[PDB]
C-alpha cells in the first residue's frame, strides 16, 4: 500500500478544488495506479471522483493531453523540469483541438433543455442529429439529470448501437465515462448482452478491464447475469483478466456457481479461473454449488478436478454444506465422483 523504491515525487493540482498535493508516485507502475493513490489522498473530496482523470498540462505550444491509464508512468517525461514533476487531475470533459466557440455559445450547448434533446436524439437513435450536434462543439461528456446515464452508456443498450457508438467517440465520448452509478459503456453493453455494441467498443480501443464503483469488472457483471454467454467470451478473448472479487472474496465462478451460470462457469475455467480460490468464508465454487443446489455447475467442476476435500472456515467440506442444505442429489453426486474420472484442461 506504499509506493515502490523507484517512486518519484510529483507535485498534482486538482483545479475543481484550487488545490495541489505532492505525491511519490512509480513512473515503473500503471498510470491507473498513480490514479489510486491521488484518490486515496484526496479522502472523498471530489464529487464524481472516478471520472477525474490524470492529465498532463499543455507546455509551450504542445498540447495537455489525459494520460492512458494502461500505459506506464514513465511513458510521460515531465519536460521543461522544475524540481517536481507537476500533473493535474481534471474532470473527463471533451478535448478540443483549438478554441472555435464563444463563452456564450458554448453556454448554450450545455442548457439543461439542450442536454436533455441530445439524450434524446441518442435515445431515437437519431445518429445525425447527434453528429450534428458534436460538430457545433457539444461535449457528450456528461450525466443525464434524472437517469444517471451518459450518452455512451445509453447508446451501448441500444439495437444496432455501432453507428452512434462510432459518431460518440469521434466526437470525443471518452471510452471510459462512467454512469452516476459507477458504470462504464463496456459493463452497460455486456449487462445488456448486447453483443455489437461490445465488439464495437472494443474494437475502438477500450479496455475489457474497466471497474465500477465497486472494484468488479465488465466480465464480473456477466457472471452475475448469465444468459447469452457471446459477451464473456468476447471479453476473454480481448485478453479480460479473471480473479476479480468481491467485497467477500467471491470471485468470477463463485457467483457463476450461485446462479447456475453453467456456460459462463466453462467460459471461465478454459480461460484458466483457479477452482481451489476460497471466498472469506473459505468457501470454493463446489462449496457454492452445493449450498445452491447447482448440480451441472458441480458436474464441470468435478469432471475439470475440482478437489472435493477442501473445508471452509467451518470445517465442512461441499459434500457437508450439501448434506445440511438439504440438497441431497447433489450430496451424491459429489460423494460417488471418482478422482480418477475427470479430464482437466492443464
Amino acid at each position: 500500500d506504499g509506493p515502490g523504491a523507484s517512486a518519484v515525487v510529483v507535485r498534482v493540482g486538482i483545479p475543481d478544488l484550487q488545490q495541489t498535493k505532492c505525491l511519490r508516485l512509480d513512473p515503473t507502475a500503471p498510470v491507473w495506479a498513480a490514479k489510486q493513490r491521488v484518490l486515496c489522498a484526496l479522502n472523498h473530496s471530489l464529487q464524481d471522483a472516478l471520472n477525474y482523470g490524470l492529465f498532463q498540462p499543455p507546455s509551450r505550444g504542445r498540447a495537455g493531453k489525459f494520460l492512458d491509464e494502461e500505459r506506464l508512468l514513465q511513458d510521460y517525461p515531465p519536460n521543461l523540469d522544475t524540481p517536481l514533476p507537476y500533473l493535474e487531475f481534471r474532470y473527463k470533459r471533451r478535448v478540443y483541438a483549438q478554441n472555435l466557440i464563444d463563452d456564450k455559445q458554448f453556454a448554450k450547448l450545455h442548457t439543461k433543455a439542450n442536454l436533455k434533446k441530445f439524450m434524446d436524439y441518442v435515445q431515437l437513435h437519431s445518429t445525425d442529429k447527434v453528429a450534428r450536434l458534436l460538430d457545433k462543439g457539444l461535449d457528450p461528456n456528461f450525466h443525464d439529470p434524472d437517469s444517471g446515464e451518459c450518452p455512451l452508456s445509453l447508446a451501448a443498450q441500444l439495437d444496432n448501437a455501432t453507428d452512434l457508438l462510432k459518431v460518440l467517440r469521434n466526437g470525443g465520448a471518452h471510452l471510459d465515462f462512467r454512469t452516476r452509478d459507477g458504470l462504464t459503456a463496456v459493463h452497460c453493453a455486456t449487462r445488456q448482452r448486447n453483443a455489437g455494441a461490445l465488439t464495437t467498443l472494443l474494437d475502438l480501443g477500450a479496455s475489457p478491464d474497466y471497474k465500477d464503483s465497486r472494484g468488479l469488472t465488465p466480465l464480473y457483471h456477466s457472471a452475475l447475469g448469465g444468459g447469452d454467454a457471446l459477451c464473456c467470451e468476447l471479453l476473454l478473448h480481448d485478453h479480460a483478466q479473471l480473479g476479480t472479487t468481491d467485497e467477500n472474496g467471491w470471485q468470477e465462478i463463485h457467483q457463476a456457481c450461485r446462479f447456475g451460470h453453467v456456460q459462463h462457469l466453462e467460459h471461465l475455467l478454459f480461460y484458466g479461473a483457479n477452482m481451489g480460490a476460497q471466498n472469506a468464508s473459505g468457501n470454493t465454487a463446489l462449496h457454492i454449488c452445493a449450498l445452491y443446489n447447482q448440480e451441472s455447475c458441480a458436474r464441470v467442476l468435478l469432471f475439470r478436478g475440482a478437489n472435493k476435500d477442501v473445508r471452509n472456515y467451518n470445517s465442512q467440506t461441499a459434500f457437508q454444506v450439501a448434506i445440511i442444505a438439504g440438497n441431497f442429489e447433489l450430496a451424491e453426486v459429489i460423494k460417488t465422483h471418482k478422482d480418477s474420472d475427470v479430464v482437466p484442461f492443464r
